[PDB]
């Protein structure tokens, strides 16, 4: 339940932004993260999300 408000507040700045989607990777509602993975065009993120 945690990083899920810590990446909110990550993105509530901003900056960190994909720091937050880490997080929210990391906390299994890859819904919420797929998103902004794609948005940001990170590829190590999506196949990250994508194998978890």
């Amino acid at each position: 339940e945690d990083m899920i408000e810590a990446a909110r507040y990550y993105e509530e700045k901003g900056v960190q932004m994909d720091r937050a989607v880490m997080l929210y990777h990391k906390a299994g509602h890859f819904s919420k993260a797929l998103e902004l993975a794609f948005a940001t065009q990170q590829f190590v993120a999506l196949q990250l999300i994508a194998e978890d």
